[PDB]
């Protein structure tokens, strides 16, 4: 129920320090993406960090598109969430996935190198054509 | 446009105190989910509690997913959302639907027992073949 | 890879004072909203305002829903992102396109008449007929 997406490795430590993305299960609808970075990075209440994670991909068919969510533990027990909610990834961005962390909570919290920050699944998406009327 | 998805009663109120979901017209992309608590829950701002609904589902097909979200209203009007923001149900989840609320508002909510507090809907999900290359 | 959706214009600055809502290249999943006010609406932290589109769309498909989602860059860099966090429109839904605005972030900023607040993106949904089972 596959797409081949073309991926290209930014960051030399992905898929040697951190393993690249796997979906946990044959019924698993998202992929994990983690921090690909150089120190842990220390999140105040309140705070909001850009997080890198050492890839790109290039979707190419434009009836499909990713979407960045929080991972649910961590946005409901932690308070970790996306600074923009919901990140949507468009069928032509070939720059770096970058995660917009936001802590929502009360509590600092400290992303550590390699954890799993982030869920991305793919979802068909339709281009509207608009039908202009004065009345519906 | 459907699809059937089985789903198991785990609280003996879901039906009887207070129905099973449906949607409200034949043009509804999603179904409300209602509180199944013992006692109503007061949720001060910033505060945030697992809410469990008293059913399971079973998707079971690989090729769809389902998604949790805030009501409109209630989180336009009142800042009750949801903790994790957008919750995804992979198709191979069968525990019990939990819902993950949040006061993002000024004042104070209680959820009284039964009372609609997210909305799901299931979208068709597509899992990625990735394609390393060094360039796209 | 089109649908076409009927749109209505309910205020006559609508493709006069700012254009109609576009797809920016061929590849793009969204469609940027922009704001149709009378005058500029400062947003306090924490605040939320409800803006108005000036717009009402009709997708009538029951195979069809669009999501309103935050823009990227405003929602991380200024935190500016929706109160309801994710907005679901109906395939029956047919008043005008309101966006619930809050400023999730630690400082003010001015929504100007015309700006781009929200995107949307139309993803097919499926209607799930329940099929009860005691056990999985």
């Amino acid at each position: 129920m596959m797409k081949k997406i073309d991926v290209k490795i930014l960051d030399p430590r992905v898929g040697k320090e951190f393993p690249l993305p796997t979906y946990a299960t044959s019924g698993s609808a998202g992929l994990d993406l983690r921090a690909c970075l150089n120190d842990a990075v220390e999140l105040a209440p309140g705070d909001t960090t850009l997080v890198p994670t050492g890839l790109a991909i290039h979707i190419a068919d434009p009836s499909l598109a990713a979407m960045m969510l929080p991972r649910s533990g961590l946005g409901h027990k932690h308070g970790i969430v996306l600074g923009n909610l919901v990140g949507l990834i468009d069928s032509d961005y070939q720059g770096q996935l970058m995660i917009s962390v936001w802590n929502r909570g009360q509590d600092s919290f400290t992303i550590q190198p390699g954890e799993r920050i982030a869920q991305m699944i793919f979802v068909p998406v339709v281009q509207a054509e608009f039908n202009l009327v004065e009345d519906f």
